[PDB]
């Protein structure tokens, strides 16, 4: 090797290098509970239904899906409200990216709950604005009077909400993030508020229809990849006012076909993708209440596919569960208040057992 | 009101220049002859089939091992995979997007050395290229001594302009960005880069602030093509903690591997690229006033007496190609088209020699 370690120090992120590895080799027999992903795979009938369809498309063979198209069923399966338009996407961090950089005024910034969705490089994830973090309540519950404090002295472009909460899983109090939204139409500060539900599983309570009553209010969603691996799409609704200043800045590339005709394909088959998220809730429940049932153990409430809980000992719960092949995502260091706490993500029955007892045996000192 | 646009506050929030910037209208490509994009098809009868089979049917490591063997990624070098050079670029400003990380790049480049940069937040140095495209060494060497970049990008060959940079002046840069001039990653993007063609891979064993980038054929499928950066595994390290888990598609990986598996007609199409922009070339440099610019690539760039004039024309004889005349001082009056199969090389010639006159 002739690489300069220091030149490695020098150009990636001090926070970037302070991460341990973000992907861990798959060796046998290792469950992975680590990762924004659904481990549950769809019926066989439908699979290959879709393999169908993807593979037409891959060789030109079914035709392009039309956005125009695409964007009409989102806003009839999404009930997106009357004279709201949707935008897509190449996932969630595209359309940050274009909303941060649609805002990339002199002195422009964003706020948004910490800890919470953009754990790195927050800043360079939000087109070079000022990123100014707010800290959630130890319980991780929204701040009201600090989120209102922070907003009076700092005067930022854009407030994000997370809806769930990335790494907590919490849905913050409704009437708190609505005095949010008033306040940054003026009385406060000036700011567009965009209510992230990225992580929120399909057929829960969405802000979707809150597009109604809030004049500086967005929007945005991920459709689920169907358990192919790739990119989600992503969209954001609101007000035409908005949408079509956003739209401007889009990167010289397009969503891709593959995202789109599995993106049309989840939306026409709802009923299916509402049975999945039915078996997660309940699997969810399994999981937290296993979790739940030990000796210093604290799981948070959630709202995801996801749970975070603070243990005894952080570090010390990963190895012993790695060690057993269960990978976990320790989340401890990316903030005070995550101070030993693992998030493990709710997969299929049978590796939720092995979870559950690993973790049980981890515990054990 | 509470639940209406101020239009006030889309005017404090948005960006003057985009408030001034016209509405993104999706131009439709219907019924024309896209020559404008960066794509190759061709696919014999009995591969589409068993390609088909793997599709319908449809491991990284296994993708990843192809890739080392078949590319020869030096020992000890490892690689790592996404969607196109696109979205290895954006992790590449991501992981060193630290404050005042810059990101240079020879001007006229692809769009996305500052793209990436923009939307990271970090400053771009474009330093521009001589007249003719030719790398300027001096230019480079003053530029990165004064600005400190913590990024380089040295495109092989090179978008817009097709051609190939000096090597010399290459190795001269990547060696001054290991501490002499600056203290700089050198990433060398050959996205652009034929099959069966001089390339930077076997130079990872020489240089440690080195990476190459490149893509995998898509076989002219519908969709993203497979990019992948090798280097040294202390670098891929850092860049792998930016990788989305599962960022790209299993059709994807698959047809890359198909790819990878049928060398002999990513030979073939390289062969008839070949012969197919020598014919395009001629053609265009053929006409008065008609400069074709040098190409180790899928695309010619030209400059013709009125751009615009020409890109209009071609456009009303149903063929598209890329006016990159706006883009930089350095490509006015300049189109770049892409090189395809026979038959639509000829429709542009014929659109081409008609909106000349």
């Amino acid at each position: 090797s002739v690489v300069d370690p220091s030149l490695i120090e020098r150009i990636i992120r001090d926070d970037v290098r302070a991460m341990g590895a973000y992907h861990v080799p798959d060796s046998h027999g290792l469950v992975k509970l680590d990762a924004m992903e659904n481990p549950y795979r769809l019926p066989p009938a439908l699979r290959s239904e879709l393999a169908a369809r993807l593979g037409e498309v891959a060789l030109n063979r079914y035709p392009v899906p039309s956005s125009e198209a695409l964007r009409a069923k989102l806003k009839e399966v999404m009930q997106v409200p009357a004279g709201m338009e949707v935008l897509l996407g190449n996932g969630s961090d595209e359309i940050i990216s274009m909303l941060a950089l649609a805002a990339a005024r002199p002195g422009a910034k964003v706020m948004a709950p910490v800890p919470g969705f953009v754990m790195y490089a927050m800043s360079a994830q939000f087109a070079g604005l000022e990123f100014v973090g707010v800290p959630l309540r130890a319980d991780f519950t929204l701040d009201r009077g600090a989120m209102l404090a922070a907003m009076a002295e700092h005067q930022p472009a854009i407030v994000y909400l997370a809806y769930p909460n990335n790494p907590t899983g919490n849905l913050f109090d409704a009437a708190d993030m609505e005095a949010i939204v008033r306040a940054a139409q003026g009385s406060v500060c000036r700011s567009l508020v965009v209510v992230d539900e990225a992580y929120q599983p399909f057929a829960q309570e969405s802000w979707m229809s809150r597009l109604t009553d809030f004049g500086n209010l967005l929007v945005m969603r991920t459709v689920s990849k169907l358990g192919l691996a790739g990119i989600r799409l992503g969209y954001v609704a609101g007000d035409p006012q908005w949408l079509e200043q956003l739209d401007k800045v889009r990167p010289p590339y397009n969503v891709n076909v593959l995202t789109e005709a599995t993106a049309l394909f989840a939306l026409e088959h709802v009923a299916v993708l509402d049975e999945q998220a039915a078996q997660l809730r309940a699997e969810r429940s399994r999981v937290a209440e296993g979790m739940a049932a030990h000796g210093g153990v604290t799981v948070f409430p959630s709202a995801a596919n996801f749970l975070l809980a603070r243990v005894p000992d952080a570090a010390q719960t990963f190895d012993r569960l790695l060690a057993r092949k269960v990978l976990i995502k320790n989340v401890s260091k990316m903030h005070p208040l995550l101070a030993n706490c693992l998030r493990v993500t709710v997969s299929t029955p049978e590796e939720n057992a092995q979870f559950l007892e690993a973790f049980a045996a981890s515990l054990q000192d």
